[PDB]
């Protein structure tokens, strides 16, 4: 994926 | 992916 | 803010 | 806010 | 904030 | 990936 | 803030 | 990968 | 800040 | 990688 941003 | 942020 | 992811 | 990611 | 990751 | 900020 | 990592 | 900061 | 990783 | 800032 793109990712996670949290 | 790309990854993460935190 | 937190910030940001690009 | 808390933030953006694109 | 607390930052940017790009 | 990219990697990780935290 | 805390940074930028790019 | 890039790698990580933290 | 804490800094940049570039 | 790149590394690591921590």
């Amino acid at each position: 994926n793109f990712g996670t941003f949290s």
